[PDB]
């Protein structure tokens, strides 16, 4: 049985931090419970007010990353407050079968349901809502997040090598279409139901108002950076529910990179800037030569820095003056 | 000579079908000749009545997929009736020398010509009609499909394990660029070169109107999903001449996918959504291990829900609940 | 030392050409010196006279591609004369640490200075100003071109054969958002700062009104086309700063492309249009087989023949039956 294996707990943590997990493990196949609460809210997507009538999975954009080896069982309790006003559910791409988990997840408000699922493929999958009749709506509004699912001896180069991460850090970048008024400047709505018959009208432009990392824009920027040290491994797990974007770390690079997102193919290395399809995750690894701060974007520069799919990596640590030096500072000619 | 060589004809099939064919093939080279009639009619692309001034090979949309070998000679017969109002031809993106095919068949309504090309190339590739100062305009109003060319000992996962099929099926993937009036009504045009003008205005913004599988909203939902069986492995064939797409199997996954689609190179696997550039056709395989409905589409969400892009597949079978099992309906919290 | 190590100086030269150059090289590191002044000036884009405010690297779009071999260093010399109005930096993305180069070239006009970075890794790299609070501004003026960065012992092929070129192009796509007015017609500016605020406007739509080769619609064709010989293979390097790109030979193919860019992975074969992502360049080795004139372009069609993005290859030498044959001419059905 699916069912007997010994069955354990795990308590989600918000993005961009990713909840303690191993990455080899000598074990066997377990079943992994989590819980999700629905949150739909408005929130402030902008340093100017904008605000957005959005949907969440656990108050967050994107929903947290749920972590398992290849083999697990997943175990989540969908649970959808009375004071929400949507019926939601979840469609799980690291999943086989029933419209990813979708039609047996079906949950209005007041309701709960738990489905159960074998994760038997490797990589970082998209999780998100994709109720009948509205799917578009409720992604492009929050609901989505990233599935891992580990190898269970870990991540491995292409000649078989082992590979390992000192930290993980998970970034949602979505694609917002928040209306404008004849002024020019952006609606705000009571309701969330209010919001729907002008987001619909500016979807179909395929023109975003907004491209945000984790919620809105300076997100992980100036104070809110991600941190790292030189000499440290980090996996910057990216996913994208609807649109393509291709990441970038300025003055870095992506050492070893699953741009499709799944582990059993081999990775590629020494990439500049990779590519995330629209409707899923991918994954890269770096390790920090230098110190100073980085910037982690989208290089459609117009989206990076005007609509806002930007975020900065602050990393302690000494200057190696042989991978760069000023040899002659700016001057007159 | 490349010629003396035996020929063959095959009976070309539409879509989404594949005309027979042999998967490893013990034979050598022969010349196959297929023979392709241009029609130009004026289609109903939706469920709302929207009609589009398109332009054929053999009558659909997509053109018929076209499948030789490795080692093959191609020998197409292309044929413009003196119905039609424009001259055509043919670029085979899989033949090498004078625009593809194109220099050698410039076609007059009225007027055939019969060409041949070594297919030297192993993978699915896009042809499609390209005549001097007006290409954008034919490929978008729907003159494309695909020519498979097939390994001789059949296709191969990366560590050459033999890899096989129950069933091909095509589909081909068209954005397309319908004018709307002041009313906010799509226009309807008497004659072909009438819709002209205004097609060149919209194609100019870069924003399709519609964007749909096989030369309609709903073409392969409903009544005419395709069909399959749980334990049956079937070659998803997907082409797109002149935008990127994001092809996604609900509720499954590309087990082995060339998304680039050609057959000497590895593919990759477990993949959730894949990608195909625009100008290009890709492949992937697939074995249903669940019964059920599932939706294959474009993960730009929006482009498949709002603007077309989505089919079903329908298979039968018994579910398997260590896959997926409901362990909680939907009840009150 | 990363200094005491011989330092030689490079002549650049203007795109398409590439400054001679090794392929396997049996030479240790250097320090290769290299100096690049920036050239603010009004172009003419178009063939009906269309202008850009514009800014350059050596007054070309893109800038010159300086190429050298892995473990070399970089000794740019950046220098912008007291003709232009605005400061300009660099950004290497083949370069490790302190925004790829960006925070210690900071160049107002009249000033200069020194820069050295080791390029420890292989391929074709983009480099691009990045001022801050305007850098989608410069890049998309046309501050960008490539880094070739050279295996050691020369570009190899899957199985490890060493792959050789006869000749190397350079091409740089450009997206280009120049304003229009009521009327309809391009808008004109006197100086470079006139041109921002409009721009900045049109920029946030996304959509381009030109994407050009090497700085105007038709840099490449006709009497501009590059040119080859039957037999001769060609290293085709493709650089995009900003936005995604698709290209496609007509009439051939990519024997060996690395659409990523990166030398140390495997190349892919056979393919009939690849994609490179903003913010990257990638290379394609190609060898000709038969005579005529080529197209080389984007494969999005509207996007190469509405919008300028194709060149052409005129290639000398003997017609080849048995890759292709006219059986039988256009005739009268
Ligand atoms: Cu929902
Ligand atoms: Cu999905
Ligand atoms: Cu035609
Ligand atoms: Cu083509
Ligand atoms: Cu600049
Ligand atoms: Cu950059």
């Amino acid at each position: 049985d699916a069912d007997k294996l010994p069955h354990t707990k795990v308590t989600l943590v918000a993005p961009p931090q990713v909840h303690p997990h191993e990455q080899a493990t000598k074990s066997g196949p377990k079943v992994v419970e989590f819980t999700m609460t629905i949150e739909e809210k408005k929130m402030v997507i902008d340093d100017k007010g904008t605000t957005l009538q959005a949907m969440t999975f656990n108050g967050s954009m994107p929903g947290p990353t749920l972590v398992v080896h290849e083999g697990d069982y997943v175990q989540l309790t969908l649970v959808n407050p009375a004071t929400n006003a949507m019926p939601h559910n979840v469609d799980f791409h690291g999943a086989t079968g029933a419209l990813g988990g979708a039609k047996l997840t079906n949950v209005n408000p007041g309701e709960q349901a738990t489905l159960r699922f074998k994760a038997d493929r490797s990589g970082t999958f998209v999780y998100h809502c994709a109720p009948e009749g509205m799917v578009p709506w409720h992604v492009v509004s929050g609901m989505s997040g990233t599935l891992m699912v580990l190898p269970r001896d870990g991540l491995k180069d292409p000649q078989g090598k082992p590979l390992h991460y000192d930290r993980a850090y998970t970034i949602g970048e979505f694609d917002l279409y928040i209306p404008k008024g004849p002024d020019g400047k952006y609606k705000d709505y009571a309701t969330l139901a209010e919001s729907y018959g002008d987001t619909v009208q500016v979807m179909r432009t395929l023109t975003p108002s907004h491209i945000v990392f984790n919620g809105k824009v300076g997100a992980l920027t100036g104070a809110d950076a991600l941190t790292a040290k030189v000499g440290e491994t980090v996996l910057l797990i990216h996913s994208q529910a609807n649109r393509d974007t291709r990441p970038h770390l300025i003055g870095g690079h992506g050492d070893w990179v699953w741009e499709t997102g799944k582990f059993a193919n081999p990775p590629q290395r020494d990439l500049e800037t990779w590519f995330i399809r629209g409707g899923s995750a991918g994954a890269a690894l770096y390790t920090f030569k230098q110190p100073g701060v980085y910037a982690y974007l989208n290089h459609n520069l117009i989206e990076a820095f005007e609509l806002g799919a930007a975020g900065h990596i602050k990393v302690e640590g000494k200057w190696n003056d042989d991978l760069m030096k000023q040899i002659k500072a700016p001057a007159p000619i």
